[PDB]
């Protein structure tokens, strides 16, 4: 009913996508709520108190439903700063297939006018579960049809224990509309105004923000003793900032917040011989039970020798295509590493510098300590973190009065209003009723499942590149390799792949 | 019925002493509406547009917002060793947050501020 | 004495802020090598930072 | 002596909750107790029984 | 109803601390014949009847 | 098989009251128990704990 | 004065500090806040407070 | 062919309701 549309259109200042893939919905539980809570396994940490439903959603917050790597590199060039403005969508084409097996033999017979059902919420009036990040998003690639995922949420509880705070729904109670074959499905929405994401990375140093060559007017204290006295020590002296002197010139702005974090090589030999992580692992908690602290504030990974540490925690690991459920060895999955935010952001691992601690006298000796943590204070700047291509794009603030500077740690679009989720189920449809009466609730049914096609259009708006640098610049280019083996291309067998994350930082502007 | 309150205020200073920096006011010297019996008095005043007050409680905890069936994709550090070395150790595994582990699995946004205080029993 | 007088008592922000008794968690310390093993502090005290939500105090009657 | 005429005009958000299951409500109730509560004694002295915190409704996060 | 009484005979004082040494509490300030009647706090305004109407139906109010 | 839609427009008589001290509310409250009221078991069978009665308001006689 | 000044040497002992990338930068002005009490008046801030030069004033050592 | 309605809505006087099986 609805004509195909993969495709980008450039409007200079507007850039438009569309994409579109095939989806199957099976039926789940039965078509009945659960509840569902920990196994009680003994630990108190982990425990949880949900519901389970029937309800399939589909959910796309990643970029690369929306971006082929090759406009990925195309925007990833040009601009400084983009944001989305509205979006469309539209579902169309949808069918009903009916699985039944006499004896072995498995049969699937299509049907016509068995229903499906549809509403989205513009309120918000539901438990909004896309933001943490799960699978499912639309395959990468085009060609391959995947299932929507099952619906379901968490409560308040204790333990196996439910407090009456906790909460239920029933999802019926929703306006849906209803769909039947030969009937599509579309609505506008919109975003809000938000400020641009950062592409670049600033070409000098806060700490090195200054002119070389002149020397600017204040002094600082120079030496304490002439020499001697020495028991009579020596009058205070003055120096000023020089060219010579980079530390003592003093500067406006305080580089931005910090936490520490630990220090893990890759090589085996230098890593510490104990057992540690968990030992060990910076984290906090709510309600005694420790959340270890997952990527955290915006930092920088390493300093410029090492590039074998990482930070423990805070970094994101991906893993590679092909990759393992559980205890697989690094070399099959990616470490992104941000080295560009030496700019402003502090190190990982490092501490934030050194405090003055006692108040000296002739015989008391001075005495400092190592700032752990530091909050934030007034006079400070900081990056935030890159988007990368696979990882999120837009997440929800938390509905709340408190709120510093709404920026979702694992980088993209704080919203207000999110785009809404939509949720799709199939019609029950009874089994042979039973002739008599029955008080029971007749458990029977009809096993069956459906598909369609699902049209995401998303219009965005753009920044355009106006440096005026001299020199060439750094591009993103993939090249250098001879090897049999392409990248961001299927193997021989037809699985694609992906050699390793892209961040968004590569152009650059003066601070 | 009840009596209205004395008016009083402070002001820098520093034990008894009183700096030059505090101030002094005669309350007379401003142009105050005269009354007598038989006579009433009234004044209309407008708020400023200030934030709703909040007065519900939210039904889910920060740490527990997530979807239980579903694994997220990103992965964690499991174990440094595979066991042994014991001496070389052994090299680093990756795990995925799961059902299982709610504490590995990843958040967003971070709880509030915080101050201590003193555990005090009845 | 106490008998005489109401405390008012709030565990509905257990959901965001923390509690008030409670150390705000543990800090990475030393930065750790083959001899050198891990190190941890509790963190008593925390100041705002970036991505950080709390709720205001009840107003009571 | 004289009186005193104070008027405020409020202005609110009602409550457009979904939820199925039956809430939490504020209630003074269970006490078969001689003694009532937000009234004067027997010789007129006014009293409170305990403070009444905002927050009992319901909002998902 | 209120009732005013008449403070101080008519006339500004100074009042400090009695300096009964110790030195976080003290205090330098003035007392005036003026009175003023305040109003800060619900249930000047609020019924507890009109107070439970009102905190369980809303959401928000200013 | 199909569906049906039932739908009622009821007619209502707004609280006048003027009573001072508070009410009596319906709440389901005061217990910790494991087992939620109004709400599917484990399994997905719905039960309900009591009925509930009209009369909980208040007007003179 | 000097003789209450610690005898030993200090400043950059010392000298409380950030760093960006294993480069320690001395605090300079930094936050505000108040230099003295009321008594001390000879005591002041190590690094916050600006400290101009006079007219004629030395380049260095001075 | 219809469009599934389960859902109350507040008129102040007058409240609806309506619901589907």
């Amino acid at each position: 009913s609805g004509n195909w549309h993969c495709d980008s259109t450039w409007m200079g200042d507007r850039v438009i996508t569309t994409s579109t893939r095939t989806w199957a919905l099976p039926t789940y539980n039965n078509h009945l709520y659960k509840q569902i809570s920990s196994q009680s396994g003994a630990s108190n940490d982990n425990h949880y108190f949900g519901y389970s439903t029937p309800w399939g959603y589909f959910d796309f917050n990643r970029f690369h439903c929306h971006f082929s790597p090759r406009d990925w590199q195309r925007l990833i060039n040009n601009n400084w700063g983009f944001r989305p403005k509205r979006l469309n969508f539209k579902l169309f084409n949808i069918q009903v297939k009916e699985v039944t097996q006499n004896d072995g033999t498995t049969t699937i017979a299509n049907n016509l006018t068995s229903t499906v059902q549809v509403f989205t919420d513009s309120e918000y009036q539901l438990p909004y579960v896309l933001g943490s990040a799960h699978q499912g998003c639309l395959p990468p690639f085009p060609a391959d049809v995947f299932m929507v995922p099952q619906y379901g949420y968490l409560t308040l509880n204790n333990g196996s224990q439910a407090v009456g705070r906790s909460s239920f729904y029933c999802l019926e109670y929703f306006p849906s509309q209803m769909l039947r074959t030969g009937n599509n499905f579309t609505f506008s929405y919109t975003f809000e105004d938000v400020p641009f994401h950062s592409s670049y990375a600033h070409s000098q140093s806060l700490d090195r923000l200054m002119n070389p060559l002149i020397d600017q007017y204040l002094y600082y204290l120079s030496r304490t003793n002439t020499p001697t006295g020495t028991t009579t020590q020596s009058r205070l002296q003055f120096s000023q900032a020089g060219a010579s002197d980079i530390r003592d010139q003093s500067r406006n702005w305080l580089p931005g917040p910090c936490y520490r974090q630990q220090r893990v090589s890759k090589t085996s030999a230098d890593n510490n011989n104990s057992e540690y992580s968990w030992t060990g692992a910076t984290k906090y908690h709510l309600n005694g039970r420790d959340s270890l602290v997952n990527p955290g504030p915006a930092m920088a990974s390493h300093k410029d020798d090492e590039e074998k540490f990482f930070p423990q925690s805070g970094v994101l690991i991906f893993g590679k295509q092909g990759s393992e459920k559980t205890n697989v060895d690094i070399e099959k999955v990616m470490i992104t590493d941000e080295e560009e935010i030496r700019t402003t952001n502090p190190v990982a691992t490092e501490q934030y510098g050194s405090v003055s601690t006692n108040l000296q006298r002739g015989n008391r000796q001075a005495a400092t300590a190592d700032v752990n943590t530091q909050g934030v204070l007034p006079g400070m700047v900081w990056q935030d973190r890159d988007v990368y291509l696979q990882g999120p794009i837009w997440a929800k603030i938390p509905h709340t009065d408190g709120h510093f500077h709404p920026s979702p740690l694992m980088g993209g679009f704080g919203l207000k209003h999110p785009p809404p989720q939509i949720l799709i189920k199939n019609t029950p449809v009874p089994a042979n009723p039973s002739t008599t009466f029955s008080a029971a609730k007749f458990a029977s049914f009809i096993t069956q499942y459906s598909t369609g096609q699902v049209s995401v259009e998303i219009e965005w708006e753009l920044q355009k590149e106006n440096s005026k640098r001299w020199n060439p610049e750094i591009q993103y280019t993939s090249n250098y390799n001879k090897s049999v083996n392409v990248d961001f291309t299927v193997d021989t067998n037809g699985v694609y792949s992906e050699p390793r994350p892209i961040g968004t930082r590569y152009l650059t502007r003066n601070l």
